């Protein structure tokens, strides 16, 4: 099943998340994306940052070439990284991603983050003390260059990621705006359910796409170990026994019933196949209200290293 | 016990809250304020808004005159209401409060709220449609007039209420500042524990004073009846059984042990006397961590009707 976007295109409502940390050998991205397509995923989320577009692209091409799917069946997303916000760098960045993935177009191209960083060869440019150097860019001129990538046919739709309400309206109030963002991809899960931002996006016809919907990978470089584990929540567990499903399936189904497009990362064959069961069952209105009550405005991303940035989203 | 303010004065760490809704006869404010002092409260929180300074001042005068306390034993607070923010109105507002209470000085005078309103005869001046008429006032000039009240001896200390971090820094960075705010009185409780604002206040030697620390009076005009009842929270009930106290006493001790000065409203003779039991027991470090985990960013006051004010604090 799909949702219609505000530019006419369609986005599958369950997406496969492809990020894995550097400890995971790069060959795994090829194997698991193939397994994701075989299991039923049609929405595939990647990025320049993830250092896996070559392998994710190869998996998509193989499933087209072996005759399982057609290119028009697959919805592939990439993202413009934050050292490429200056508008003359936007289209070269996208053409680079296409060359690495061996695709002619991406279905969706996002501004990865509102926090511009210094242009250069390094992905996370730092000074002598490991402090990350910021760049001052008007994101409305980044958006202009993004719109040109749409008109060029290199991206079917364009959107944003990690933008707050204030940063969204800075784009919606751009003089001469040609294309609204079709979506805003942000952290979203029952401990941080974004109800206020979701209603705002609904009011402007912008899809909210949830990442870390299963509670994140709890990587210690960015996630505090002492934070509570979402998939161990007692309410999620109670509902998992009730419906004879799992806590992950409850968390995924919660998002679908509130109009949120949901991503799910797994590099485990059996869990990949399990996650497509989300279309098989249904939560009652009372179940939904009990999940609603778990909201704590707890975001797992320790972004506090970067609150200095003028465009810090939190 | 008391905490030392950054101006050398001292503030008792447990305060009595005097606000009652209009349906409560004004005579009760006199009666319960005498009961609070008799039970041991020495810090008394009132305001122009509350329409009770006459009865509360009379209660304090009665307990001095009958020999129970001296004036120097009582710490009395009033607040400058939002329609008197213009500097020429500030001292006359304090003089009027002192006349109504028949006191020679207040121990503490606060800017009640950063949201300036149109001067006039109504607490909340409204126009033809029902929208409350705002006012545009440099709050730095309001503070200068507050400083002249301390110089005259009409207020021993001065402070603010319902300020966020940015509004505090605008005062702290003011050129020619003579007196920092001694405190910021804000909504604070286990569902909205203000840890970040607390740390900032500690870093500047400003005391955080907690209101609605028992979960508010759940007035239907301001508080959604669907929000959770703080005093029925299962975690607070369990800690209450361990220490052989009550949920309210757990919530009040929680604040004292993190360096927060805590207010407690009660118009019931037994509950007024119970609340001074906070000095009788302690919470373990593990107890404090379990209360810390309740934080939800839930503020009970439905202030969204005022979200359009330039100085909206949320
Ligand atoms: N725009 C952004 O800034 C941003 C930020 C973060 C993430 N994202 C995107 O969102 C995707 C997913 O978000 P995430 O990476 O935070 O991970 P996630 O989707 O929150 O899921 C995280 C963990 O859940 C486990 N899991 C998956 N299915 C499960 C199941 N059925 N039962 C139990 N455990 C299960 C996985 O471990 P196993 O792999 O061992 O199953 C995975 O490590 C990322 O891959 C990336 O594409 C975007
Ligand atoms: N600066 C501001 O803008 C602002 C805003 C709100 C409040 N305040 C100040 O802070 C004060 C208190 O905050 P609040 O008015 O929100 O009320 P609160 O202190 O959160 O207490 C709320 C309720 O707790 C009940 N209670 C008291 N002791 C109890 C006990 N031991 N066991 C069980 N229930 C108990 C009282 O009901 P009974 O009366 O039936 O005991 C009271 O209605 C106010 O009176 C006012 O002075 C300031
Ligand atoms: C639970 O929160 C998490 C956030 C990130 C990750 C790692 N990660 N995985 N996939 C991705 O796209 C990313 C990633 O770094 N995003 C990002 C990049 C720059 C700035 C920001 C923000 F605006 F949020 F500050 C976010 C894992 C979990
Ligand atoms: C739980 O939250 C509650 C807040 C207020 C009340 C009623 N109340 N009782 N004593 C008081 O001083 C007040 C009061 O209206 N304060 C106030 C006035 C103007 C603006 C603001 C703020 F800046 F917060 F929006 C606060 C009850 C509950």
């Amino acid at each position: 099943q799909c949702v219609k976007l505000n530019d006419g295109h369609f986005m599958p409502v369950l997406g496969f998340g492809t990020y894995a940390p550097p400890e995971v050998p790069r060959s795994k991205a090829l194997e698991v994306t193939k397994l994701a397509i075989e299991a039923g995923f049609r929405h595939i989320d990647s990025a320049h940052l993830y250092n896996n577009e070559e392998q994710v692209g190869l998996a998509i091409r193989s499933k087209i070439a072996d005759g399982s799917v057609k290119r028009e069946d697959i919805f592939y997303t990439s993202k413009l990284w934050s050292t490429f916000h200056r508008p003359e760098l936007v289209r070269p960045a996208l053409e680079n991603s296409l060359k690495k993935a061996q695709l002619d177009y991406v279905d969706l191209y996002l501004i990865h983050s509102p926090m511009s960083l210094k242009p250069g060869e390094e992905l996370s440019p730092t000074d002598e003390n490991g402090k990350v150097i910021f760049d001052i860019v008007d994101l409305c001129t980044t958006w202009e260059a993004m719109e040109k990538c749409k008109d060029a046919g290199l991206a079917k739709s364009i959107g944003v990621s990690n933008f707050n309400r204030r940063q969204l309206e800075m784009i919606l109030n751009k003089p001469g705006l040609k294309y609204k963002p079709v979506c805003n991809q942000v952290e979203c899960h029952p401990y941080f359910n974004r109800s206020k931002l979701l209603d705002f996006c609904k009011s402007k016809d912008i899809v909210l796409v949830a990442y870390s919907a299963l509670g994140s990978q709890r990587d210690k470089r960015w996630v505090d170990p002492n934070s509570p584990v979402l998939l161990e929540d007692p309410v999620l567990c109670a509902l998992a026994k009730k419906h004879k499903r799992t806590p992950a399936l409850i968390a995924l189904r919660y998002q679908l019933q509130r109009g949120v497009v949901v991503l799910a990362k797994s590099y485990n064959e059996q869990r990949i196949r399990q996650n497509v069961q989300v279309f098989e069952f249904q939560l009652t209105a009372e179940d939904m209200k009990a999940i609603d009550g778990l909201d704590r405005n707890l975001h797992y991303f320790n972004s506090d290293s970067f609150a200095s940035h003028p465009n810090y989203p939190y």
